């Protein structure tokens, strides 16, 4: 059996399909699936067993110079790959019009999306051949799981969800696994970072304990604070510049991360390792992560300028209890 998934945008979106991966390819043995994926998380899909052929999309670059010479040339390849086969099942995990109308409507194949009540916009869901009813209360990566389920003839597993992309990791893990911890500190929105001098005074606080840490950086704005938080500090190490996958294989690599609301926390928590992650405008119990060993650390009067290294240290030593 043959199914399409769209679901493009978020890495933590992305991240949270998986689990119906592994829940679908446990019950139905010898499925495969295409993903439709924005190209900035083109690689993450491919880390899954169950996962065939990628099918990346860019449409934010694109639709700046959209009717470029070399652009509709993207374009017009997507769409052929897009077409290219013909799925036992569609499934428009991500509910919005635009991705209905820009992937989902074009490939073939029995189309599944949520139900007008249930989907992320109400009208996305006159695209669907097939609506289900998925309730609104419960996590992402649940109601992803329901999707599957009620679109391809199974029950949803009792389970946690299992998103299944540790072990592609676990044999390329780094020679220092287990030795260091990884904080994620870069983040979309200023009122989502955590102060720069809270993060060095956490940092300072590990000074003798003889662990190490790592921080990424994908923008130079982002190295430039990382250095900054670095200075002075000899165990700790400012990342070069990787992809996605290599990021992924340092977290992989992490005994524990502390990080701010963003996509690499929840890469974090998708590959199981244990996770604080710290919010301040944004609310963990409809954005928050989801798996093994990942504690929310909401900051007083959600504001991160507010919560001290010595608050964040306590929930690492309590997530280490459980
Ligand atoms: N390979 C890489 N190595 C190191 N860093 C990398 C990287 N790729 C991306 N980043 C960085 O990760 C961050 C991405 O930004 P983000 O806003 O935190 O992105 P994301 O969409 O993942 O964040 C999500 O943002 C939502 C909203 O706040 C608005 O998008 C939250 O609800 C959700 O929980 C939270 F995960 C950026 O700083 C980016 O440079």
């Amino acid at each position: 059996m043959r199914v399409l998934i769209v679901k493009t945008s978020s890495m933590g979106d992305v991240l949270h399909t998986l689990p119906a991966l592994t829940d679908a390819q446990q019950a139905i043995p010898g499925i495969k699936f295409d993903w439709v994926v924005e190209e900035g998380f083109a690689q993450i899909p491919s880390w899954h067993a169950a996962v065939e052929r990628v099918i990346p999309v860019a449409i934010r670059r694109w639709r700046k110079a959209w009717f470029s010479a070399p652009i509709k040339a993207e374009r017009k390849a997507f769409r052929e790959a897009l077409q290219a086969k013909n799925y036992d099942a569609v499934i428009d995990a991500q509910g919005l019009v635009k991705s209905a109308a820009l992937v989902t409507r074009l490939a073939h194949g029995v189309k599944h999306g949520m139900d007008w009540q249930t989907a992320r916009e109400p009208l996305a869901s006159l695209f669907y051949n097939r609506k289900h009813h998925i309730a609104k209360q419960q996590h992402a990566v649940e109601r992803t799981r329901e999707l599957f389920a009620k679109s391809l003839g199974y029950s949803k597993p009792q389970t946690q969800g299992d998103y299944a992309i540790a072990q592609h990791f676990l044999t390329n893990l780094p020679t220092d696994a287990g030795e260091y911890a990884v904080f994620l500190h870069a983040t979309t929105r200023d009122d989502k970072h955590w102060p720069e001098e809270h993060w060095r005074e956490l940092i300072g606080l590990l000074a003798d304990s003889g662990i190490r840490i790592k921080l990424p950086w994908g923008a130079p704005h982002e190295e430039e604070r990382a250095k900054r938080l670095a200075e002075g500090f000899a165990y700790v190490e400012v990342l070069p510049k990787m992809s996605l996958e290599g990021v992924a294989r340092v977290l992989a690599g992490a005994k524990f991360v502390v990080s701010v609301d963003t996509g690499l926390s929840h890469l974090t928590a998708a590959l199981d390792r244990p996770n604080i992650t710290v919010y301040g405008p944004t609310d963990p119990g409809l954005i928050g992560g989801y798996g093994k060993n990942q504690m929310v650390c909401r900051a007083p009067g959600n504001e991160l300028s507010q919560l001290t290294a010595n608050a964040v240290k306590q929930f690492i030593e309590e997530n280490a209890e459980k």
